[PDB]
């Protein structure tokens, strides 16, 4: 028989970070819907211009309602266009976070604590998922990656590994891997029990003591 | 500690068949090397006109030794290009299958026998080729897939699943899904033991009574 779409797979979500390339906007929605995922958060857009866009919109932290991706984001998205028009725009990593209990910040070895792999990774994003948790998959900028603020923000650190002597994977390629890595482990079996993990707007709180008892 | 990439990658071929692109040529042996795959085999190019190549090479099957792929190919490919000027040009699938034990055609659900998917079928390539067997996936035309003569000549379909509603996935990020997945496996324990499983050029022979006893 043919598997439905688990509707866990509506709380994950993909955050792109510091974006230069509004292709790759259109890509990441594209590689998003093929593997059955649904919901983007653009954070602070910077869009370069590049041919298709003489005018790269610029972004505005005091009115993202404003804020409309070029239109070749829109043709690089094809029938995944719906997925753009449904993207949360947002100002901060932290907005964007806000409501998730697991967030995962793409990086390299440019230093500290244990990465871990997609593999590795995606059955503990996959169960808090399936328990009505949002969880996220955060990817930063393609010349620059994460700041290191942006990792902080961030509760898992993510590796994609290859070749130690060359290892080449834009940021398309980047998105496209993770969300396969995703979607083939689709066929796990998952346990209905009864949960609650704290949010990261709630762990901010209580790290700031803003809790109320 | 960190793992050397183990030499059975060696006796891994990645095929590209009846290919349109220049694009595509490079950015397989990006996605290759990068996952530490070093052989291509290309196989009845037919190269179409594209603002970077306005002069596509036209293949010649009786004078292989003249095909030069076009600058665009090697610009793609960045660090890569010496996987493209190592790549074996070649007339017939069946050539470039020649010596191979196992071959996985790329294909859909455009119809009879059991797909697999990459995650299923890496296992029985990691310990082919750990056995010192070549072994191969095989890649189609960016239009037209494989056509049912090359499938045919191989002995495993291998599918990428994703949403049933909403699938696209172009030719280059399906190399990039399939180099990862067999990268991602280089953790796998194998045992080192004693084998002879034939060839492909061999099982060609039996099935048309060509052995000699």
């Amino acid at each position: 028989l043919k598997p439905a779409l688990p509707d866990y797979l509506g709380n994950i979500r993909i955050i792109l970070t510091r974006t230069s390339h509004p292709a790759n906007i259109g890509s990441a929605a594209r590689a998003m819907k093929t593997m059955g995922l649904h919901r983007l958060t653009i954070v602070t857009p910077n869009l370069m211009a590049t041919p298709m866009t003489e005018n790269p919109p610029v972004f505005n932290p005091d009115d993202v309602q404003s804020f409309a991706l070029p239109e070749e984001s829109f043709i690089l998205a094809s029938g995944a266009a719906d997925v753009l028009h449904n993207a949360e725009i947002v100002a901060t990593l932290d907005e964007a976070l806000a409501d998730t209990t697991i967030a995962c910040a793409l990086t390299s070895r440019r230093r500290t604590a244990p990465l871990q792999t997609p593999r590795d990774l995606v059955p503990e994003l996959l169960q808090a998922a399936n328990r009505g948790e949002k969880v996220a998959l955060v990817f930063g900028n393609e010349t620059f990656g994460l700041s290191i603020e942006e990792v902080r923000a961030c509760n898992r650190l993510m590796t994609i590994n290859g070749n130690p002597d060359y290892f080449s994977l834009n940021l398309a390629q980047a998105v496209q891997v993770v969300c396969y890595e995703i979607f083939s482990q689709t066929d796990s079996p998952m346990t209905h029990l009864q949960q609650h993990a704290a949010t990261h707007e709630q762990i901010k709180g209580m790290l700031a003591h803003m809790e109320s008892v």
